[PDB]
RNA sequence: AUUUAUAUACUUCGGCUACGUGUUC
């Protein structure tokens, strides 16, 4: 169980609905395709990164100090005003906030000094229309991309057999110049990984505890769902976009729509995920990773 | 052969990126 340290020094698109939107971390959905895509290309087997192993979302982290998403837990107070504005707790206090041990000022001041980056939008053109040769407007579209400071970036979670760890930093020693985003060949979102252990995050991954913290964007398999939500807390989020290669035409060719448990949940029965199929009228079948990695507390 | 040694005034005034055009198939 190692984590993998990102930093990017470009700017980097990671999209919602249209190029124009910017977006901070990315879903195990896109990490477990790029991996996929990275690895057919490399012309290496599937089959071993394909059912052993486990991929947790990418998360942010700052100078010394590194985050996780917020709990979906009910603290029971009223503020629920201050709380709301939380997106992410530091690991030093995440077992103070699921005590309810985090004040309101401290609460404050956390979201005070949580300044990890910002947005911008690059205006862009393309005259490959008549523009070249006869009277045409320039069409001009925009791009929505997010930035870090010299100090900043993103990690995984990652765990498995020791062999299939090694694959992973094979594959991940190929990736760093592949993109991890939108407009890749545009110029757009290439990183240097350093590998890291931490003591601190070591001892939250290995608690023990009743409840469980969704870490990554999963779906229980069709016969273990009905006891998955005996209690449960979670919000879903569509996932939907089109595919690399499967047929002709790729405005004909989109994946059909999926439904998935965010990065935040809390669950009381734990369930084991899957690599689910999407595809339809297609020539090779495409994935989605849907597949938890728990934390116990 | 015996005193000046450039002197006062003014040290730039007037008149202040327009159009195709932003988004999609």
């Amino acid at each position: 169980t190692k984590v993998f340290k990102l930093s990017f020094k470009t700017p980097v698109h990671f999209g919602k609905k249209r190029l124009s939107d910017g977006e901070m971390t990315i879903t195990a959905d896109t990490l477990f395709s790029a991996l996929f895509i990275e690895t057919l290309q490399l012309g290496k087997d599937t089959d071993w990164l394909l059912n052993d192993l486990i991929i947790s979302d990418t998360f942010p982290y700052e100078n010394e100090l590194y985050y996780l998403p917020k709990p979906l837990i009910k603290i029971d107070s009223d503020n629920h005003k201050a709380f709301k504005k939380l997106k992410y707790v530091p690991v030093h206090h995440y077992n103070q906030y699921l005590n309810g041990e985090l004040s309101a000022e401290d609460a404050t001041d956390l979201n005070d000094i949580f300044n990890i980056g910002y947005f911008s939008l690059q205006t862009k053109v393309s005259l490959i229309a008549q523009e070249t040769d006869s009277s045409a407007d320039s069409e001009p579209y925009s791009v929505g991309t997010f930035t870090f400071e010299p100090e900043a970036g993103l990690y995984f979670i990652a765990k498995g057999s020791e062999e299939t760890l090694d694959h992973l930093n094979n594959i991940m020693t190929a990736l760093q110049y592949s993109g991890l985003g939108g407009k890749r060949n545009a110029g757009y979102g290439q990183f240097e990984y350093e590998i890291i252990n931490n003591q601190q995050l070591s001892k939250l991954l290995n608690q023990n505890g009743k409840h469980s913290i969704l870490l990554s964007t999963a779906m229980a398999k069709k016969e273990e769902i009905e006891s998955a939500l005996k209690e449960a807390r979670y919000i879903l989020t569509k996932r939907s976009g089109f595919v690399q290669s499967t047929n002709y035409s790729e405005m004909l060719v989109k994946k059909s729509d999926f439904y998935s448990f965010s990065s935040g949940s809390v669950f009381k029965n734990i369930f084991n995920g899957d690599i689910f199929n999407v595809g339809h009228n297609g020539k090779h079948p495409v994935y989605r990773y849907a597949k938890p990695l728990w934390l116990e507390v």
